[PDB]
């Protein structure tokens, strides 16, 4: 059987992170986790490109520009959506996730999903560096693995 | 009437399996089922290519690379999604299923769906080699049928 | 370790199917599934012998005649029992299952069990080609596996 | 595909009927139905052998003697069990059905089941020539079919 | 039509009775009824062989020895089972009835069933010489009929 | 007093294991336990013969072939039955246990019972390597003891 | 990978058992199990040293003396604590378990835990040779494994 997989050492890997500013008190924890994951897995901080955008709605268009760079191996999408009173949350969550997934396939490059889509503020806190981990750290780890995988797969 | 169908003998067929690591204790049973189905239907294990990715989110982009290979007749997607407290599950389940379906049409190649999308852990267990079967085995059997069908249809 | 197993290709295998007429609108779907399973697994339809009997009660005695044939590799028992108002169902279900199992051991030949024993009509429909599969297809697949296994085991 | 089945014309067929006397007011209707079914399907009444026994318990041992006769093509078992206050009914119903089924397999000869096993008197009446038919007639029709089937199968 | 039946005169008939000692205050009434039935139907008491055993569990093995005697025309099994707190009753009732039925078929000799299987003590009393008759008397009458029947049938 | 018993050291003992594939995610743990029990009790893995069958229904006929081998000292039956919506479970559980027990007596060779018969999935998990142990390990230990016992007893 | 494990044959192994007298009617069953486990796994009974003490409280200080013996390979602690009306149970259960564990580490020698700590008498009975096994047998089996493991590990 042929088996392809990615290791978790990030030596030489270059990452794009797109992080939204809405709910920054939480997003900022996700960005810390992502960078920490990259660096302590051996990636250089100098090899990270961070792009900030207003909200989750704007993440895809910026990710699309990063993912098109030949010297970016994977993109990590980071944001925090918390449900308000209207279905505003639903349309933005739907389109951010669809855009990111579509770009990854179109550009044949890993784009990982560190966007929280929480019904409540408490759930968002849980996932931004507390009891349910740090989704930035998780999405970065996935990007490490995928970039390594893609060295042989792509 | 012209009738086209695929038999279930897998002699000479070559398969790509993309399997996620999230919920591996269940995904690993799905992979065992898929391989077993292929091998005991006459497919050679050497003609199987297994690609591992972090989570169901990452299955599509890897499947896209496999399905593009001229020496892969069909791709089998294997993963396990279990609903958490937030709609995180919904956005990932939606995008994994849409990506896989879109890729299949774009590449004109069968990509089968052995991704469990369960509301509960119990339901996932049921479908990963217990009372409700093994979705890996099922998706592999579908891929056998489709690859054979495609020998005359494509 | 010595390991014996049966593959699922049916080339050269010869099957007996005994199917009851009671509840034929469901039994007939089970017979379709059994024949389809055999044929698309590489067995020839000519190599199938189908014996029809009135009810599940009469399946064992017919199966006994088929299983004694040297050119029958396995027998597939197909019928549909649905509970009525009295324990009639219990005595027939008990005896059909015991007879088939006893014959298999006495004749040292696989006899598989595609007899539905349902409490309700809905449950029978579920198992005769709808949401819970086709018990004829399942019993045929088992018979394929057992006949192959028996080529080395018997 | 080889197909074996029994037609429903009874010309030249010879039947054994074993009928118990317990609950005779209902068993007697079952015997009328069985004979009528045979005769109007073309069987001669002279070719019917009727054996009377006390209760359903005694049906098997008498059926064993009839089924051993070379000039009997099939045996029809007729009796009526209605649940009393104790499990007496369960042990008799279990043993009558098991004995009959066992004899059929041991002697390789059809023995059909026109024994009512009712929880209530009403249910027994329903099945002895009223709204739910006549189980004697039914069991006779099955024996006609099986004897014909056995002309080629046995 | 050929018709076989047994009359109820017991002249010249020889019977075996196997009676258990558990619940003897009731079993003893069953033995009185059995002997009375035989004698007043014309059988000689000298032609009766009574075998006593500890409990219903031991009835079959003793009945097996009696029924094998060429000078015994039928065996009458007599015992009293009353449900206790555990399923002990179920396993013994099941096996006594199965053994007796099996022996009758194996030895091609009538063995009648005068074993009470009662849920309550009251039910046992009812059936041991009170309002619901005497099961010993009943089983003896059946044995008379069967022995006579067997003079022509066996 | 003469006392016969089996020790638990398995040096030189040869075992047959028959394992069903239905509910393999659990059966596979039972097989691990059985093999582990044999090997760490001093049995050689080379002296184990493993036979795979589709379902619990098919275990008896395969076990019958293994148990007939003069170089097999005991057979371990391993399977997992979990109750569905219908009495299907009952008829299979009944016949698997009956067949195995009957074969053991007919062949005068130990056949041990490592078949789980659970009302719920949770109960099956409990007994397949979690809180209520591993029934494969247990049945193997029993087979070790019985094979040793049989060295003097048989 | 280097892998260390203990087999379950006890040839040549020498055990210390410390058993308390409080609740002896249960403890005595635990001691029976422990000795039986050892002996039937190949250990000699002569190689067992049994030390009796008044209550679970006193088990540690005795185990400390046994575990210091160079010719003792492992110590098995056996006792039965059942909750009374006061927290007396808690303080003794806490100190017995702590002492044993501490001794094991200090002396670098396996000391296994066959002390029942039951809320009820029923629970104690269950674990002292009835439905939930025999904790003496379990703790002995552990000690056999650990002593063997320690032959390479220590
Ligand atoms: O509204 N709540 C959220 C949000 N709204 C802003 C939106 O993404 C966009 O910036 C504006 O619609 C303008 O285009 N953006 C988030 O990241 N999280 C939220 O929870
Ligand atoms: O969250 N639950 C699940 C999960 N999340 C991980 C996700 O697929 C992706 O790896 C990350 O978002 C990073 O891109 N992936 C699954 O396969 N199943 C789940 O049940
Ligand atoms: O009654 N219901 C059922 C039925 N009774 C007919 C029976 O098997 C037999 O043919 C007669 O007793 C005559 O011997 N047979 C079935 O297969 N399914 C049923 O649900
Ligand atoms: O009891 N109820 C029934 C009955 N008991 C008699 C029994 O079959 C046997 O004749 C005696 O036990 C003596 O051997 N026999 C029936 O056919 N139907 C019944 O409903
Ligand atoms: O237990 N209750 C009953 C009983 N138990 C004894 C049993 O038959 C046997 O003798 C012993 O198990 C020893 O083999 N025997 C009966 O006839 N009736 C009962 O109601
Ligand atoms: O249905 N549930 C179960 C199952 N049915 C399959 C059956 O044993 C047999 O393979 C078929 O009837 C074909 O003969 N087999 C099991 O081992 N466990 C189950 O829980
Ligand atoms: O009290 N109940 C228990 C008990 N008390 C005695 C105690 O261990 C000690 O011997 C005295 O305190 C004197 O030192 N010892 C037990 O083993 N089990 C009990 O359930």
């Amino acid at each position: 059987m042929q088996i392809y997989e990615g290791k978790l050492t990030a030596e030489g890997l270059r990452f794009g992170i797109v992080a939204s500013r809405f709910n920054h008190a939480l997003v900022d924890r996700l960005v810390e986790g992502a960078i920490d994951c990259i660096v302590r897995h051996g990636g250089r901080e100098e090899d990270i490109t961070l792009v900030r955008v207003p909200g989750s709605w704007e993440i895809p268009v910026a990710a699309g520009e990063l993912a098109r760079k030949e010297d970016i191996d994977a993109v990590i999408a980071i944001g925090v959506l918390i449900r308000g009173a209207t279905p505003h949350f639903d349309y933005i969550a739907s389109e951010v996730s669809k855009g990111l997934a579509n770009l990854s396939l179109e550009l044949r490059k890993p784009i990982t999903f560190g966007v929280i889509t929480a019904d409540t503020l408490e759930q968002a806190i849980e996932r931004a560096g507390t009891k349910h981990g740090n989704k930035g750290w998780e999405a970065a780890l996935s990007a490490i693995e995928m970039a390594n995988l893609f060295k042989s797969l792509r």
